[PDB]
């Protein structure tokens, strides 16, 4: 039969991960440059490496040191396939060791001097014949392998960049995948395009074509069920499936009582009314509040909420007839992290999995949704935890507390959006603390906490630099408009040592 | 492809500064839209075939003699009409109502009847947090109308006649300050007016590529390439539509940022495979600017020499029928002479692939085509470049210093994530000196602003330690700089650029 | 030394929130002053023998009947009189003028005649940058008056009758918002009223030491010593005046900051050589507070136990005639509003006579006195500390476990504020213990500390402090990293109004 | 003859300076504790040390290392006088070296208290600990015999020591800095408990001492004082007025480089309010003429200093029979770290009166407060000798000074109004002779660009640009642009010291 044209993944880069926290950034930067990419652990089998058919290979950094026994090595086939190879920091060091060089034992900015312009450096520079890079100060290449030439250096790091342009092996002692390296994108672009010969077909407009066709091929005339939350990933999945298979899609939305003000109404408005998708709404507030009654331990709260949600979803799924497929919003980071019953549903339900985002990074999901016409407010919304307000009401969850928190959180959101600071944070939300303070008669009422952070990875996060007068306007509004709130505090704890959510 | 503009909304402009926001929010909801002045002829309104009409706000009063009125055909086509503030006031007056003469501010309106416009929407229960227009108010609603929302000060905050499908609000749903404003307008264009959702970046690309191939055929097109968002998206669209028929001319006027010319060539010629001719004209611009201190004279000189350099490059090409420009829909709305301002011997026909798009639609288009974030979300760069960021006489010595200090500024803003948290940022060279440790050297100024429209702007809320990091880097890495200052002047009464 | 109060200015209060600022500005200009309600009896005013009278502003309108007026004796003593806002309006009415009916704002007034009040003063040339009270204006100036300053919007901004020496301004010279306000009031008390400048810290010390020796003689005096500014300055003054006749009792109620008791003993007993009896009462207060969650009940318990501990210590002393207290002039001062409404609160067996060496002094004068006597900056500029101490900074039940944690976190906060220079850039700063927990990182599940810091001049309105971002981050990181039982730090971002400064 | 009673300086501490930038802070904390102190270089002669009669000696820190060649040593008599000695960092290290110990070659630390001597006493931050500002580097590897280690860290086993028989004390951290939480209390235990000193060095007693000393020096003779209105000359004026009354004459010179109405304000306070004889010399035209065409900042400073002395000398020559010139010299000016009177022409031969020359800056302020001088006078930021002459970049012109005076005044008004004046150590406007565009409604402005400068600092050796609130700075720039037609734009100096200076020229 006719099958989906997959031309836009023919050009591809393989990233072998040696342990660096930046390894996924390499893969993401290749995709931003218009080239398909996948990442695997360094000990990827030779069979899989050949079967992948890479146009080029990038060896990431890692927290290891080659001169220690049992240190990671690249598979030898990497240097024998006849395709270019780029080694980043440790990747450069293990490339040197395995090709006749030597590595001698030993993070910050450095200005490397361009001593030879190969095809990786090309015409690039910051200051003249220099590159402002993010350097890993540690191990260094003591002797470059046969056929290599030093292309860049610093006084303290004489081997900052090298290349054997006959075998097309390249290496840098700095990280081009991070923003701290000013020409990092441009360097990686030179590697995948000029050096590896890859085109630029991996773009949102082409990915939509590919994925709609692949979905049609997988699903055919069959029905697909989607758990719809209104988060970015499930929203784009719903839009993709609606475009692909139309009314063969059915969505189930569960209101667990732990959502923000009018969130359920908003999900129905956008997906059922605006977009014309079939959406079943399960209103389960009382069930969740009952399951949570008297539960103060946060881990127990998270367990209960996850369990009741699965039960409610399974109940709704059982009312449907002849649904072969369960769609989920799995993204490529989920799949990378797993290799480092379907849907977790009870066994009476037997779905096959549909995962249209499973090969996409988070920014690609957003670009896809924008291309499909999904509005800014939906695509750029901050993440919302699975347990919802269940982990933003400290200790016991009560309906009275959730209702107050919804009002206070909505004021916070309104002011962030009106002022333009919503998109200038990565996460923001109110927290209900079940303690009271005095305010002016003289009344005595709950203390609300505001949480807002700046981050790119959510692995480190700083409390947000919100303007003084914005914060003051928000706290004044919360206290003036909610009789049950005496006082507002702001979380001034960064990650680490604090977490982003309080529970 | 042309099916994607068949559903369409007409916005009649009564003078509000928010009128274009109405048209933009319709497009964001997935429906094509156009905006015209209120006095649109009945012939043109009928020809537009609107699925619905929105009457904007405005700074006029219905009771004043000669005040604007909607042409009565608006209420006779049998399509829904939404009046916003003045649009509702003139709607009431022209349908047998009364308006009582009377500031902007927030208001909590009470929902009293849930019609098709309000629907199920609310903020607090049965309320809406809105950006209210005080002053003139409807005192008697026309026959067939029902009050749908109110405030104590404003008993007629919203109304509808759902038989004739006439809707009205006394607040502004088109601004962010009305919490459910997007949703109210969505109910109007989709639920009330029956419009679908085909006006999306993926479909707009297909339509515009088709239209470009129809206009251009196999003929050649010339494009002035700057690197700004508009010219970048035009270049990508044209490259897709007509391939090798496109020729770009990029002019390095000596007033660009560090390595800017190399980066333009790297991206458009090398990465994207577009034919780009680079005119290196630094000496020409510096020679023309030498000894010229008046900023208006500098701007005139730079604009004149740019056109001359562009004309000289264009004359070298053979058989080019078309000149492409990055005109956007706000440019056409504002407009309502040789092509390109070029000499008479150059007679091009105009190609304008973005002329029906707003700024954010242009960016969504570029993103859909795979253009990188750094290109699409770049801050604007003025025509005269560094020529208006070097106070008084422009000398190569000053431009070279400024390029280094500006580059440090940009590096720190991008690295810290604050580049995208400002609307505009750049360094300025002041030809004055101060002492440092002994050093006597130039004083650099940093400019950064927050704004959504560039009409009013506040100086940016950059974190103290980021600014300290930037000034310390500049002073430590550039021997010729003694000190860094930060522009703490908002617009108005300061302009964004210094010259 | 009593000469230093012979020159004196009387301020009649018509209800303005700035009325006390007038009296304070007079004292800063070196002239003794007192403040009373507008309805001060004529016999009292004559007995006061003022060298000049200032009629303050007020929240009333002269056109509405039932509104306050000044006693005519004010305009009949032959001493200069200055009317501020409402004081100018009622002066105009009662002297043959008219006031028409008409909020606060800045204004540049034009000087049209340079009398003794305006003098050679100006901001921009022949102008004054002032803080105006709009609303009611003077339409007809009284006879004998010349208009001395004006605005387009307010043609009568300042007046004077230099033969009768009656002066009036439509703006408030007593507030910082008026750029030349100090200098105008200086021209009034010195040039116009002839007052000298003897009311200064060095002379006040000599007068007060002399008066204390006259009141106390060779008798014994007991002082409750808290470590706050007022009690510290009382202790220093009494030590100077009566030496070994002074006995201090300091009570550690278990609700003080880290090492606070040791610091009181170090400074007052060790350094200054004063007799200080230390009552270590932590267990007693914690036992009385255990299981008590209501904040009003906590305050009542703490106040009751403190008096009981103090009384038990007072009973151990032999033949003590006087109890000294840190009462200051704001505690006693007569307002237009305050007029509209056993010693030490001790048991009956304890009958002391009251000594109040600061009762005629404003807060800043108390600090200047302490500085003059050599008390260190850290003692004189300490933020206030509430009577109930940490009792109202631990939400709900007070436990030793919570107080110990709070002391550690508060001490870190104070260290960084004093180190960085921001302690003196706030009016009040402290940590609060919230008995709620949050997750941290192995996983931590521990208490959430709140930090409170405000900026204010009067404590009637206060904004949360503009602490630098990186300082707050340094404080929160230290607290979380150094106290195992704290997971997270929050910052109170609530201003007054509508929030209070203390949480309980 | 009866001479001034100097009992309040009998108790005294000698500080020997080995080169630390914090050495003066030691001397200042002793005075804050109520004890007179003086500081001299480490190589103070035995004769002078004995003549000083110290009740205690503190050996300061230093950048040197005991084992470098030519490294400083304390005069051995320091350990032979029978008075207590405290060594701070290098002072501890050289104390150990010279008493038989061994020395083996900046950040916070929590030192563990292991033995409570009379220096540590009952002090602690966290229980049995001290939060201190440590000097990582040279460590005492072997304490002299008779010493006990009193405090330690894991990385610095010898953080504090004492031999309480000889009363020698030592710390590896700096108690004189604000970074050491209990630093004041530690120094207080040393000067009071350990050295037995009282607390008579207080503002009220200093006033009595200095007034009597001034009367003894001056008698019935006349005194001339150059009066600028700065804090030091203001306190000198107030002290001399109290001491000698109408024997004092002041001369104030308006050099045309002062702030708005500054001359009027000097006359208003000293001549009118305080009743002091003040001669006013209005010399603006003279200074502007001398500065015409001068762009080099060092030439401007030289010209302004020279012309000021000439103007002052002319006023001084009009006075008959004046024996004394008073100056506002303070102890930092004199102090010993590791020419005609007043710099006047030779025809003027004054004897010097210097009532503040043994006082630190904070003590000068306390004296002024004691005398009743207003807060605004006592806590005023410093103002440079050359005035606005170094705040107008390049050539000084009357047009620029007049504009700058208006801009600076707006800045000061808002700082004082908001309470942020006292929350900075220095603040001023700068006139840059460059222009930029503004929008004034439908009209275009093209006018000068004003810079604002404000810093936070304690020592003026390092200074950070001030953390002024966003909305306050916006209020200031809006006011300046809206009230001064000749200003298009306001910028804020965001350069800290180092690598920038506080003043621009
Ligand atoms: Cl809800
Ligand atoms: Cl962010
Ligand atoms: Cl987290
Ligand atoms: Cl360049
Ligand atoms: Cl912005
Ligand atoms: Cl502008
Ligand atoms: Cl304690
Ligand atoms: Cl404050
Ligand atoms: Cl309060
Ligand atoms: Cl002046
Ligand atoms: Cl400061
Ligand atoms: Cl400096
Ligand atoms: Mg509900
Ligand atoms: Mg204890």
């Amino acid at each position: 039969h006719m099958t989906t044209n997959t031309q836009i993944t023919e050009d591809r880069i393989l990233i072998l991960d040696f342990g660096s926290q930046y390894s996924q950034l390499i893969a993401r930067r290749v995709r931003e440059a218009g080239v398909y990419s996948e990442m695997y652990a360094f000990d990827m089998s030779e069979e899989d490496i050949r079967a992948f058919k890479p146009n080029g290979i990038i060896l990431s950094g890692g927290p290891e040191s080659v001169h220690e026994e049992g240190s990671p090595r690249a598979p030898q086939v990497v240097f024998e396939l006849g395709v270019p190879v780029l080694g980043i920091c440790y990747g450069l060091q293990t490339m040197s060791e395995q090709l006749g060089g030597k590595v001698e034992p030993g993070f910050g900015y450095a200005e490397v001097d361009i001593v030879k312009r190969d095809q990786l450096i090309g015409n690039l520079q910051d200051r003249e014949n220099q590159l402002h890079v993010w350097m890993s100060h540690g191990d260094k290449v003591s002797q470059i392998p046969e056929g290599f030439t030093i292309t860049a250096s610093t006084p303290s790091c004489p081997v900052a960049a090298v290349s054997d342009e006959t075998r097309r092996f390249y290496g840098v002692q700095f990280h081009p995948e991070v923003t701290h390296t000013a020409k990092g994108e441009e360097l990686l672009s030179n590697f995948v395009h000029k050096i590896c010969g890859c085109g630029g077909l991996w773009t949102p407009e082409h990915i939509i074509d590919l994925r709609v066709e692949q979905l049609r091929e997988q699903i055919g005339n069959e029905k697909v069920l989607l758990g719809l939350s209104g988060g970015v990933d499930s929203s784009v999945v719903a839009a993709l499936l609606h475009k692909a298979i139309g009314d063969q899609l059915t969505c189930v939305f569960v209101d667990n009582g732990l959502l923000r003000l009018n969130e359920g109404d908003q999900v129905m408005q956008m997906f059922a009314e605006n977009m014309g998708i079939r959406v079943i709404r399960a209103d389960a507030e009382a069930r969740f509040l009952n399951a949570l009654a008297g539960v103060t331990d946060p881990e127990a709260k998270r367990k209960i909420i996850g369990r009741e949600f699965i039960e409610v979803f399974a109940e709704e799924a059982r009312k449907l007839d002849g649904v072969k497929f369960l769609a989920q919003g799995t993204i490529y980071p989920d799949v990378i992290e797993s290799a480092a019953n379907v849907g977790g549903l009870p066994d009476d339900l037997a779905f096959e999995l549909v995962e249209p985002l499973r090969d996409l990074f988070k920014d690609e999901v957003r670009k896809l949704g924008t291309t499909l016409g999904l509005p800014h407010s939906m695509i750029y919304r901050h993440p919302f935890p699975g347990p919802g307000l269940g982990v933003r009401i400290l200790g016991e969850v009560k309906k009275e507390y959730a209702d107050i928190l919804r009002l206070a959180d909505d004021i916070f959101m309104q002011e962030l959006r009106d002022s333009g600071w919503y998109d200038k944070t990565a996460q923001a939300f109110a927290v209900f603390q079940p303690v009271k303070s005095v305010g002016v008669g003289r009344r005595y009422a709950w203390v609300i906490a505001l949480r807002a952070v700046e981050t790119v990875d959510f692995m480190t996060a700083r409390f947000a630099h919100l303007p003084y007068e914005l914060v003051d306007k928000i706290s004044t509004r919360i206290m003036n408009e909610i009789k049950d709130v005496s006082r507002v505090v702001y979380d001034v704890s960064s990650k680490p040592p604090a977490t982003i959510e309080w529970e």
